[PDB]
């Protein structure tokens, strides 16, 4: 009985569902960019066949190629969203650990609270991790690092009013390698009544996060088996 999920079956090279996701048609603007997030710098988002596909093996797969002097790649954001009180868990692979790239599943929201489950970044300097944001610009988190490997792996999260867990490869009764409590963040957003979360899947190129792809492997591919909540 899930509130949501998608297993990403369907033939090879078809589209992921429309009435479950939508597809980014652009990178998001920086307001002041450093380098490698100035536009013609920036890897690109596009509802491109050739970035965002079903491998027709119940895989999503979401990938980063050059085309001409830009590279693209994609970005899934659900357009249902969840409140407090569910275990969100998505099986991915990220074959794209490479100079440049930067992968993510994340929970999302636009006024305030962020769950970044994982987030690998390619720039070679800040290490993988798992962050929680409160705050309108997000400027108050806290954060765990976490090593990520190209195997498959399961990211989970719990979250409620009262706090938020994450998990790796969850079994029986696991402890979470990461929890936060409400009362760790003064402005705390997932106790209020009715807040609820967008899943978001994506492969950025560049920008801050993905810096420098010029000596990283492409095309590179994150695939994601599927995607649970309950
Ligand atoms: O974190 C980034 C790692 N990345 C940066 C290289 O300069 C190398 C990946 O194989
Ligand atoms: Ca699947």
């Amino acid at each position: 009985s899930y509130v949501f999920a998608d297993e990403f079956d369907g033939p090879a090279g078809s589209a992921p569902s429309a009435a479950k996701w939508t597809i980014a048609k652009a990178r998001e603007t920086i307001q002041d960019p450093t380098y490698w997030e100035q536009p013609g710098r920036i890897g690109q988002y596009r509802n491109d066949r050739r970035n965002v596909f079903l491998d027709g093996k119940s895989n999503l797969v979401i990938r980063a190629a050059k085309d001409g002097d830009t590279y693209y790649s994609a970005k899934l954001a659900s357009v249902w969203e969840g409140g407090a009180g569910h275990t969100w868990e998505a099986r991915i692979k990220f074959n794209c650990l490479t100079a440049g790239a930067w992968p993510a599943f994340w929970l999302g929201n636009t006024g305030e609270g962020e769950l970044d489950i994982i987030e690998w970044y390619g720039n070679g300097s800040w290490p993988s991790a798992t962050t929680v944001h409160a705050k309108s610009n997000g400027g108050e988190w806290k954060t765990h690092n976490i090593a990520v490997d190209n195997g498959w792996h399961r990211w989970r999260t719990q979250w409620d009013a009262e706090g938020a867990r994450f998990w790796l490869d969850y079994t029986d009764g696991a402890q979470p390698y990461f929890e936060v409590a409400a009362s760790s963040l003064p402005d705390w957003p997932f106790d209020q009544p009715g807040y609820t979360m967008f899943v978001v899947l994506n492969l950025a190129v560049a920008g801050s996060g993905g810096g420098d792809p010029s000596g990283g492997t492409y095309p590179a591919d994150m695939l994601v088996d599927w995607v649970r909540v309950w």
